[PDB]
């Protein structure tokens, strides 16, 4: 292992807290608080302390996508839509740091207040789930100041990290990036997924990667297929674990 | 920063848990449980979760000693006597890993049971302190299995980590190492300090480093000066923080 490989390996173990192995919140299918290795490996629990919930397999995928973009010269920035405590974006900034990339930015997009209240404008699948009801139960609302604090703890808060605070329907249409190499979608709902596919995906470079964290959620999957059908996109959907998928844009 | 620099910086922040900032035990001079940056920076608190209590200044010192030994070709292994949860030894193994050193071992020596019960044979200053009284209060007893588990969480449990379980009086005289480049002493008491100086210091290479973690403790300091006087050692004692010192062997 090289210095770069050791750093990024440790960074994944740290943002997912394989190091200290924090308890999970009890919610959904998780009925016990105990840390379970298999659950954290595949991002299936609700960490009380860890900076990301996506798990090792999805962290490895993020690494693969960013490294492939760098290797193949795919132009553009990295955007995550739905960041919680910021761990996946911290890792993305770390990847760029490890390779001394100074001309790409990590865009950190969130409401910074959890899921929105449902209204009559919402998709029926989103309204039925009503993910807003779980905001407190899994400690979802996390302020911009707290996320910035978290970046600083790893020594990774700098001018190649830019924040996009607000609802995706407000922030995405005129977000000030020109091109993306990796677009990581992690907002759970039909609405959040469709917001970002509509308004950010057209800026994803050929050869860039589109990651859908929440493909196991029917509402998210619905938006993915509606959007792909609308635009005639047939790029192979590849599974990462039991929840997430990605495709590479041809 | 290079990959090695990034890895070692993160490893120090992780073993001391500047990342998640765990509470301290309320013991000694510490009257509040809250994480205090300045206390963790100088290793002055009693972490509830972190893998080392030595703090950032003493971690930096250990890095300096190991890197200097490597740079100057000082032969030998690294030994820590008194390891608690193993974080300082984990860091030492990480330094060797970062520089792809394959021919040096980190020796991890502890009772794995905390401080010993005081007997009539103990030095009077050790009987007066009775450090055994504090074992449970700061969660000191940490089994060999737990320490091995901790190494494995960082991906650093391999055949270049060797364990010496037992009281130093019993393990040091015939410990199987031949030469040391760094001898890190962290047992607090006159007895632990004298046992290790007596039985391990003669194997410290010229140009090697002797670190005394607990030099602020009068009983420890007495052993240090008694030993140095007996052996005619006049190498400069260099202060690290409010607790620790080191010298480099002529
Ligand atoms: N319509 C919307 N606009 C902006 N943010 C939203 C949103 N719907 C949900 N979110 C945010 O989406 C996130 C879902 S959880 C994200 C997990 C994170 N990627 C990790 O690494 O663990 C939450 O932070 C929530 O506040
Ligand atoms: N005589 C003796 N023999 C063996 N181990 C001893 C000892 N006296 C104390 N110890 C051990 O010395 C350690 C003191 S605390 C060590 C702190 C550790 N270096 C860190 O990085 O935080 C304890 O783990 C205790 O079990
Ligand atoms: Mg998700
Ligand atoms: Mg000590």
């Amino acid at each position: 292992s090289t210095g770069v490989e050791l750093y990024l390996d440790l960074l994944k173990r740290t943002v997912s807290n394989f190091i200290y192995q924090d308890a999970t919140h009890v919610a959904g299918l998780i009925t016990q608080a105990a840390f379970v290795e298999e659950a954290r490996e595949s991002g299936e629990d609700y960490p009380t302390v860890a900076h990301t919930a996506i798990g090792m397999k999805r962290l490895n995928n993020l690494q693969h996508c960013v490294e492939s973009a760098l290797r193949d010269g795919v132009p553009g920035d990295v955007l995550e839509t739905g960041v919680w405590r910021g761990g996946a974006c911290i890792f993305a900034r770390g990847i760029l740091k490890a390779y001394d990339v100074r001309d790409r930015t990590v865009w950190v997009a969130d409401s910074f207040q959890g899921f929105p209240k449902i209204t009559d404008d919402d998709h029926p699948m989103d309204a039925e789930m009503n993910l807003h009801q779980y905001n407190a139960a899994v400690d979802l609302p996390t302020s911009l100041a707290t996320v910035q604090r978290n970046f600083s703890r790893y020594g990774l808060l700098d001018d190649q990290v830019r924040f996009l605070p607000g609802w995706f329907k407000d922030t995405m249409p005129t977000a000030p990036f020109e091109r993306l190499a990796v677009l990581r979608m992690d907002g759970d709902s039909y609405g959040a997924t469709m917001d970002v596919l509509t308004h950010a995906y057209p800026r994803l470079s050929p050869g860039g990667f589109a990651i859908i964290d929440d493909y196991c959620i029917p509402a998210c999957r619905e938006a993915v297929h509606e959007y792909r059908d609308r635009h005639g996109i047939s790029d192979e959907i590849v599974e990462i674990d039991r929840q997430g998928v990605y495709w590479r844009r041809s």
